[PDB]
RNA sequence: AGGCGCGUAGCUCAGUAGGGAGAGCGCCGGCCCGACACGCCGGAGGUCGGGGGUUCAAGUCCCCCCGCGCCU
């Protein structure tokens, strides 16, 4: 009756899935081998899950997840988004780029009274902030987009590790759920 | 009758306006002069029309602009848009927030072998690199999703000088025109 | 009241464009203007327009042209075209692709008993085979799909030159109109 | 209560059916006797069909086939596509068609410069080169189109060795699985 | 699972042949295999009146009836699609270009014969006339009587005809094959 | 319907705990001879096949594309 769409910072994110192990491989066998006992469905976008098989490494894993779990793309042409999501996200993104500027001339002008000394420890401070500036706390992959067009077209509750795809979630008509609860609401039913 | 949306870029780039007179106000005077006797209709959002009045010195020229020209809004709330659209929009974000970041660690790499002095240069040099990189050939102001939608909107041809409005104008099927093909169409029309 | 969508043969093929003048590029002035005193409305794709004004050294008449023409790219996204039209396309496709590499094989044969000083006839007869027995009586450009789709949203007369394509365009239910008296229908609208 | 829709690559393919035994008729007989017991619901085009009993001598197996997968043919007449899927293929296959004539120009010169002698192997050559470059990673039939157009219409489990039909098939939507799981899937369902 | 029946099933010698070499014995066997296997078994009313015709059938009636199922399609609930008239049109058109040529050819061969071997004459044209206008495509109104009620039950048609199957196909019904009908039953 | 491997100077390759872009050869200067050469000083020689990603640092680690060969 239930639908529960999966993204991979479930598997990736380390404060969510201990709720099962303290493993990534104990914990997504832990997922594996008791939701077969839930009276839910279970869906994955197709790019995240090759995504989060790439980024872990399963052995005999696979093919039990795949039982468990219907990999599937949304249907991308009967979807219809609101004008003001392009807004505030055009606006968003407007303004996180001109962050994203003020850090790397802040570290271009840190870097440029070092003299050729550690400047491989500026580089890796700006890498850190840059990415933080631009890529948290938004939507910032098209495997986003795919969850998020999955959960709309689906009309299931949304599990998701992230900050921000879960604002956008919410922003357009998506139910959602703590991650720390799955192991709870998930095993009830 | 015909429906132009016109943008900043029409007054803003020169190579655009060349075609009324040299000097950017004497060129405005002629295009009003001209709008006052074409049997067609011109329309610019509000906020378009707020940055151009900020940024050009209309000063006596205001009246006229707004009587040939009708300033509107376009109306978000009945409006819906692609999903492949914002899918689209979203790869190309991340690909020019990537090619920013390594412009940025190529410039602070730079910046590292060149001491306290002439750093200045190198900020100039991030700066014209990184702007262009990421605001060159896409939508990035709120104020171009307004001349996209009141365009759409209102089945208008839509004038503009940039690039990147007509490529994502292109991809919603809006009739377009060449900027400097304007004044013999408002001769005739 | 009545729209005619345009194509790219109108002024290519000869014979198409001599109802209106011996040259090619005379032809399309007397097309621009008679259609600047015609009642009804034109329409040519955006792809189609790029290609046109590539293979045509369209000097001092392309304001004219976009005087009259209005040039537009179709809004897909939202067209459904039956599964006939693609089933009922793939096989066509297939049957021509084992068409080609008997050609190919048939021209290495045929190249490999003069052996010597004459490979480029044999070089030539394969270019034309392949090209009439891929490309001759079918859909092939993705500019062909552009105006199929623009005649059948806008429900207007197409007006091809193409073969491949008027056929093609039977099967969805355009009203096709033939090349050849545009210039009779033109002048009495 | 789950649905599959086989192709013939899944008893064609060696990596595919060494699943289930080192032998064609083996296979074939450990998935008809292992099919009996599983809770699924199996299918497969009547196109399809007629190919896969062209390729392999099936003795005393056609009954024990029939008694577990049920033949059906799609129900194309009410399935609509996207637009937007034609214009993929139509610039792929335009693509491919290219990237062939080339192959073929280029044997022809390779066979023009060799004599009568050791034609054949070049002809080979030309054969394996145009069949990987314009069969290889695209729908080439009409047997592959009614695998995908059943399982959009049965909403199912599409089960293909080919890599092609499964990269368009999830331009649609349509839940893909891994044909070397699909054994251990059987014994858990 | 449900199948659908056919006269061809109990007609055709190729297709009883799995029961028994005659028919009286295969209809009796499928009634005994058909009393234990578990499945539906649906035959159009206007089929079962040909079946009754055309074959003489007492003290088996009872049985058939009792393990076999009838009924006929809801035809004023059911719709078809329109590019079946078109296919059917061509088809139509063709095969009575096909028969008049065929009268004509039998007509000309006999005009040489003057009055002599006549007989033989019509009976080849009957022959000839049979295997080209009511083979390999549906005539009869109990065809369309088959495939309405399996479009509508989403049954097996199961029919040792071949045009039965070639319009089957056409509107996407599953399609057992007839020689088989006895192993499949007897594993149901 | 697929799986295995290779792409590094004028040619053929040695190249990895990621911390050089070189060599056996071809060979213009060189040594070497009264004398281009032999043993023997070395010029010159780059798309580490093309794009990206992770790192202070990539021929190396990770994905996509192109080309050349072996097994079904
Ligand atoms: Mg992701
Ligand atoms: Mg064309
Ligand atoms: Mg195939
Ligand atoms: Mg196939």
């Amino acid at each position: 009756m239930d639908t529960f769409v999966l993204d991979t910072s479930v598997f990736t994110n380390p404060d969510v899935y201990h709720q099962f192990e303290e493993d990534q491989l104990g914990a997504i066998e832990n997922f594996i081998s008791l939701a077969s006992h839930t009276n839910a469905n279970f869906f994955m976008p197709t790019s995240v899950y090759y995504e989060f098989t790439k980024m872990v490494s399963l052995g005999d894993l696979a093919p039990k997840f795949e039982l468990v779990v219907r990999i599937r793309s949304p249907r991308k042409w009967g979807l219809m988004v609101p004008a003001e999501f392009l807004y505030e996200f055009i606006e968003e993104v407007r303004y996180r780029i001109n962050k994203g500027l003020r850090i790397a001339e802040e570290h271009t002008k840190e870097a440029g009274k070092l003299a050729e000394e550690e400047v491989g420890r500026v580089v890796n401070r700006l890498r850190e902030k840059y990415r933080e500036a631009l890529r948290a706390g938004i939507i910032d992959s098209k495997e986003d987009v795919d969850v998020l067009l999955l959960s709309y077209e689906l009309d299931a509750i949304l599990v998701s590790g992230d900050e921000g795809l879960r604002k956008w979630a919410d922003r357009v008509g998506i139910k959602l759920i703590d991650p720390k609860n799955l192991r709870y609401i998930m095993e009830n039913l």
